[PDB]
């Protein structure tokens, strides 16, 4: 051979926020809010201190944690939701097991309305009740019927399968062209390579050999994802899920399409700054297209989305999602599909996150009375995603040919 | 310390009066001496005493028995029988004459009735249910009430009328009880390793079976091990519990009249075929009929079973679901008069028991409700069913 | 009719007392109130005073406590003591100082004892135990009595104090009792659908929790909400049961005296480290070491429970198999008295608890037993203990 | 080819015992029975009267079965156990969930001593309470490790497996060579062939093609197979479970051994004639090799084993064996193991038996009180399987190479 690959399952486990002095920064940078706060009036907030970011809300959030969980299964931030309906009202939503009446509740329990961060930034806090195929010509053509392999597509390992997500291009070294995945469908442990086909592995079907998993990423620290300690806990991590495939040096890349069936031709992933307007995301119409439910619509409901469970360690999960008309967003076998945001004044629709999908990343939630509680959906953060496995989006079958070529 | 007493113990009471050889020989001795233009059936009581004669024969080659009206093409007539339930009707052509049910039975002192034969076999969203299940601003009849493992629904409020006196409400006995436990805590909407929730109270006394002599005041059977379905619970509102946020109204329905006893011996047109409605956790405001009172019971035991009431949902829709186990089975306001409850869910559910009506449509889910009247007896609670009696008392326990 | 009265309705009373705001109030009054060379304790009640006092410290990084002696190297001392039970015990350079348990604690008064830390966690065929279920001529204390499902040992023969003083016998309750039955009926040795036997009679009354200041007359601890297992089952002889086939020997053990009273204040050793032995339908007859009394709960419920005699067999036998449930544990005789009875097995054995004693063998399974005085107390029985007490019994019935 | 054979798989099931006629003349039978019986004394018994056969025991069991099997899971004939020995007496054996003192029993449930039948022949009534691999250089030959096949071999059809129980000849039509092992191993209903391997079929292991079984009986009615009314239900049968597979074509018969290995030479099949004297039969020390537990030994405790199940059906077992010295007589595995008696006088050990052990006919039995309970075996007459099957034993090997010559 030419050049040398790695030859090894090899394992790299974070370690980094259990030194003392990392926690040690975290622990000071909220000793230092604390010690600085110096709280407001028992009354009136003014208008210009009011959060207007999804930075301003996850501050506040973090600041307040051990209150806002301590009755409470979860939080995110996004915009108050009143009798079921987003409101443009900045707020720090806090997940309950079921919403009661303030007469059954002693003030402890009672969330705020309002909470004031560092600063003097405030916010609103609002409270939600939640928890943790088809057929049609599109879904045929994703598990197996088209002609060609893109977005949306089955994707499948000897044990699960998922959607293919984006055709990619490493950054760095040898720069191969691929596909993007989420990690749980395209790996399993007991094997030593990852082989991904489509539409099916051999010993269950027929199917052609499309790569393997080459890296991948599950759990990344808070400060590394977002630029900022989103909580209190040293032990907190963003499930980044994402798995990267090159393609396999005998597959045939001109059967591969940049185009996303059922929506058409996308533009470049679209990042998320956490301080830009929320409605910039928050409330945005949103697509997806993938191998178990097909094309759905959904809205973004949320971000930053908390969990805190077995042992002392906070879990994030980037993007919520609640399918529109009371239809789901996704189903079990969607993980890995591009989140889409629809096209607002005729620009091409753009990508901001893959569907999680997975362990305990669906659930349901209840928004209003006359109708039973929803199904959501979680998401990665897209432009985050490419940043830590150093890949690109090739967005046009021009722009797939010149990557092709400029592989080294 | 304190100043009055109450339970301090776990403390179980098994019946056993049945098992005397007198209380047996009674039985034996009042049927044996007991053995077509003969004044025919008009009461509750006129039926069971007809159905309890012939049991033998009746409960042969069949599931059980109840009693009420002849059900004919799956309309209710105002005919007086007793309903054989079958597991499935056949053509008298596959019958032996043995296996043949009669259409006519004579009892005792030449009393007769009809013998009709029946087919037969042992969540929702709204406003109201929202409320129901903690959005209302108080707890009544209909609310959710949870143990640590089940729910239920608030059936009614009540009053202890010995001893404490205490005021409490009335449920069902297994949403309100888990055996793993040694007290029998209940929330209103969830237990604290669940969800939010205010501490009601614990249940404080219980009873599952009783003696049909008991019950019903006469033998409803010649089986000398003859029980009553009666699982009724009293949860006394806890210490710290504020009953100012309680309503005596249901919720859906709005003010009732006193518990309606079912008198044995008035005409059968008061209680069968008598609409009814009920309003529960888990299906809101549902409406159905009573088709049948005291079901006997087929399960193999050796032992009678009865259910006091069943009840069929209104245009073949099911009349509870589960989690309604608890809700006041209430009659609709026929001329006026406020509606007036006579009957209590028992659960069920578990495994349904269905029935079928026409052949056009499958079987259709039936309902079991408790005597609430008599429920309440065995119990000792009186109903409370207006805001200044409740206050009257709160003040006298 | 009948002649005298007696139950006719399966009920149900749940403990509610702890549940009062006065009464709670009154358990922190007392353990607030009270908050070496020091008159070291010297009876149980000073060993459970002490560990109720420091009970949660002790309970933060344990599983459990007792009191007894403190036991060395697998072997009982006679040094008063506090045992804490651990998962696993470990070195104590591997706990930080809030982990680590005293070896020493002062309770109120200057009173103090020892800590002691124990590592813990939550069929045999012989000519006697062909007597004990079903081919002896005679019923009595160690034989089979079953329900319809399940199966275990007759206590002792027992009367009731009040209302129909009558006879019957006393056993474990869930041996005995069925929640799916309207009754609780019992034979020797089997119910009739599974094998031949004689109907003994039904369960009458039972109880399984009651609160730790009514059974053992102190605070056991700071919970609110503590209850000790106390599952007892009192079944009266059926009308038409043979009294004169029954005998009041314990076969295997002899004539036993009168219950022995567990009272607190006495020297520990004569109850801590006592001989005992059981005579079981399952294991026949085996000896063992009374290791503690008083044991706590460990279950995360929010709520205490207690346990009051903790056996493990000698010789590293086992000292009761499933089916002994029921059987009296009876101290030994020592000095030429007859052997007497000190508590009743509680059944146990669906997930057996163990303790490691030594490092060269593995765990052994320790038994769990019910204070009998204070059982009988509270199911007002007194325990017949000769032939001629026993006519005496059956004639004022 | 030469000659026709059957090439469908074809069931026949019995409807005799459901004529009104057939019936009627089980019917007549205890009617005639009955009519005539003028019960003896309330006292003594002739001792020339007392039964002294099978047959003796059979007919006064019949007789009075509504009574003996009103308070009882089964009866059986053979001699009174006392204190767990058999003793000389001939008895009704009357199997019972427990044995419990006469004082637990009201008269009706306890069994009388004696029962006097037809004729005025009478017997004992015995109550006994009742119930419903190993690795050595033999059974390592006998599953695969031996150059022969013979008795005690692995058989194995795709599904389950058991033990070949005799080499065997057709008495009529081709007269092939084969073996006979039970039914129940060597067939399933969910495949048109039965085919047998040894040691294993394919799908499994290694192992070679015997034969696939040609045909099997399971239930046979009591007037048929013992030549009497055993009952008096119509609806009576017997288990006689036997498959006879012919060696395939192309299979080397000179691998077969008529050897009973860890036994030797045995001698023709001993018939059970149900007239000669009971300790012919009951009480013989027999042995067994099987597949699953090797050599062992048992005592025939008893015979015609009787047992009414689901509906009004009466099903009969020949041959009831313990183990010796409380060992188990067989495993599961052991299903078709020839039930020997071992040698009285130095004469070849005879087979009387094959072992049914299957669904519900290996249970547990009560013997002593300082010990636990003991298994107990089933097995079908030999004597009469082999009438009903038309075969007959070949028990050298020089008689073995003639079958083969001698086959059409
Ligand atoms: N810890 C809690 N658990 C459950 N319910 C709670 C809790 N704290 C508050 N609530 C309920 O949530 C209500 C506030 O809800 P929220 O903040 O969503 O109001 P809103 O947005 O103005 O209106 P809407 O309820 O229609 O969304 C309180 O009035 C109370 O009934
Ligand atoms: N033991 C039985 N098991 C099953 N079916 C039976 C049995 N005995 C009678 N039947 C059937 O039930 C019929 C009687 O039905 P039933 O008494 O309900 O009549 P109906 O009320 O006049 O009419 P409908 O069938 O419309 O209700 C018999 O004619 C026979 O077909
Ligand atoms: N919370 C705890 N969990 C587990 N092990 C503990 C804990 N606290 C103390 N230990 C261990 O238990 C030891 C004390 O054991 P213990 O009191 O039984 O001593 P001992 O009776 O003198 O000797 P022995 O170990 O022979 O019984 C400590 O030295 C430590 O190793
Ligand atoms: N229906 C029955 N169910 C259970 N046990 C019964 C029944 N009828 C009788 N017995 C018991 O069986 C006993 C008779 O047993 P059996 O006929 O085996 O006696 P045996 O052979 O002389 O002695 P051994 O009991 O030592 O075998 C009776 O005394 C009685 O205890
Ligand atoms: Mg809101
Ligand atoms: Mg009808
Ligand atoms: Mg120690
Ligand atoms: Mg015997």
């Amino acid at each position: 051979c030419t050049h040398t690959e790695n030859s090894a399952a090899y394992f790299l486990w974070p370690t980094s926020n259990l030194q003392h002095c990392a926690a040690e920064g975290r622990a000071n940078y909220f000793g230092n809010l604390q010690k600085g706060l110096l709280p407001r009036h028992p009354g009136r907030l003014p208008k210009g201190q009011q959060a207007n970011s999804l930075l301003d809300l996850m501050t506040i959030r973090a600041f307040h944690s051990k209150i806002l969980r301590r009755f409470s299964l979860g939080t995110a931030v996004g915009f108050r939701i009143r009798k079921g309906d987003l409101t443009d009202i900045p707020a720090i939503l806090v997940f309950v097991a079921r919403k009661v009446h303030k007469k059954w509740l002693n003030p402890a329990q009672c969330l705020p309305a309002i909470l004031e961060g560092p600063g003097g930034v405030w916010c609103d806090v609002d409270v939600v009740e939640f928890s943790y195929q088809m057929f049609s010509e599109l879904v045929d053509k994703l598990c197996g019927s088209d002609e060609c392999i893109g977005s949306g597509s089955q994707v499948a390992s000897h044990e699960t399968f998922g959607t293919l997500g984006a055709i990619v291009k490493r950054r760095t070294g040898n720069k191969q062209v691929g596909f993007l995945t989420n990690h749980h469908v395209a790996v399993d442990l007991d094997y030593p390579n990852q082989k991904m086909f489509h539409p099916l592995p051999p010993n269950l079907g027929p199917g052609v050999y499309l790569g393997a998993v080459e890296r991948a990423t599950s759990f990344i620290t808070d400060d590394v994802w977002y630029g900022i300690y989103a909580g209190t806990n040293p032990e907190t991590f963003v499930r980044a899920d994402g798995a990267f495939i090159p393609f396999a040096d005998d597959f045939d890349i001109s059967t591969v399409t940049t185009v996303v069936r059922g929506v058409g031709d996308i533009g470049d992933v679209k990042v998320i700054d956490l301080q830009c307007p929320l409605n910039s995301l928050i409330g945005r119409q949103v697509c997806k297209v993938g191998r178990s439910s097909g094309h759905t619509t959904g809205t973004v409901m949320a971000y930053a989305l908390e969990y805190n469970d077995e042992k002392g360690i906070c879990f994030f999960t980037d993007i919520l999602v609640v399918g529109e008309n009371r239809q789901t967003f996704d189903l079990e076998g969607d993980s890995g599909s591009l989140i889409i945001l629809t096209s607002q004044d005729g620009e091409k629709p753009r990508p901001i996150g893959i569907i999680w999908g997975g362990t305990a990343n669906r659930g349901r939630l209840k928004l209003t009375s006359d109708h039973g509680p929803e199904n959501w959906t979680s998401g990665v953060d897209l432009g985050r995603l490419l940043d830590r496995l150093e890949l690109d989006i090739i967005i046009t079958n021009e722009s797939l040919q010149d990557a092709v070529q400029q592989q080294r």
